[PDB]
């Protein structure tokens, strides 16, 4: 159904994000990089035996976007709610240790800026993980390992999602429908409010 800019922008973004192979990106997040003591050297030095930890990611999720327009009408902030499942494993004995639910929000800032030669550009300014949005939740005295783990995932990972997802956001933005972009730009640059 046809609608104003705010709601057009919302679906255009969802669609691009999905079609641009988000979900895939979320499913291939290099999580074992959140782990890089020397008890790791011991496993890597006994041939025929390694990695007593592994993390496969499952069930990527994009929830519905969210839109806010700055008070001076010059700025948009998109909220991008994400969700993954985490299965913590150990190849050595071969059984699941933890299955975890993780939710998280990226927010992208959208700007119009008039250049040098009287052109206007639609730009992705800031694009961060949203502080306070990281939320782990559990699905054998694992709690020693749970609180060590969910602790680790708290500065590593939001910066990891951010780094993997924002470039896609950058891409979906530029690839947007030309008239939609042209309309958005001219409302943002003139402070005209459309988001509601």
């Amino acid at each position: 159904s046809p609608t104003g800019l705010a709601g057009s922008l919302t679906n255009a973004l969802s669609n691009g994000l999905l079609s641009g192979g988000l979900l895939g990106i979320l499913e291939n997040l290099p999580l074992l990089d959140c782990l890089k003591g020397l008890l790791g050297k011991v496993t890597s030095v006994i041939p025929g035996l390694n990695n007593i930890i592994d993390i496969k990611v499952t069930d990527p999720q994009l929830l519905e976007l969210g839109l806010v327009q700055s008070p001076d009408g010059h700025r948009l902030y998109v909220t991008i709610p994400l969700g993954i499942k985490l299965q913590v494993n150990t190849p050595l004995v071969g059984a699941s240790l933890l299955r975890l639910a993780v939710k998280l929000d990226i927010t992208a800032e959208i700007l119009a800026v008039r250049d040098k030669q009287e052109r206007i550009h639609l730009v992705l300014g800031d694009c961060t993980h949203s502080p306070g949005s990281l939320q782990i939740s559990l699905l054998l005295p694992i709690q020693g390992l749970l609180d060590s783990l969910t602790g680790i995932l708290n500065k590593c990972l939001p910066e990891l999602v951010q780094g993997n997802v924002c470039p896609l956001v950058n891409e979906v933005l530029r690839g947007l429908d030309i008239t939609l972009v042209h309309d958005i730009v001219n409302m943002l640059i003139h402070g005209l409010q459309f988001v509601i």
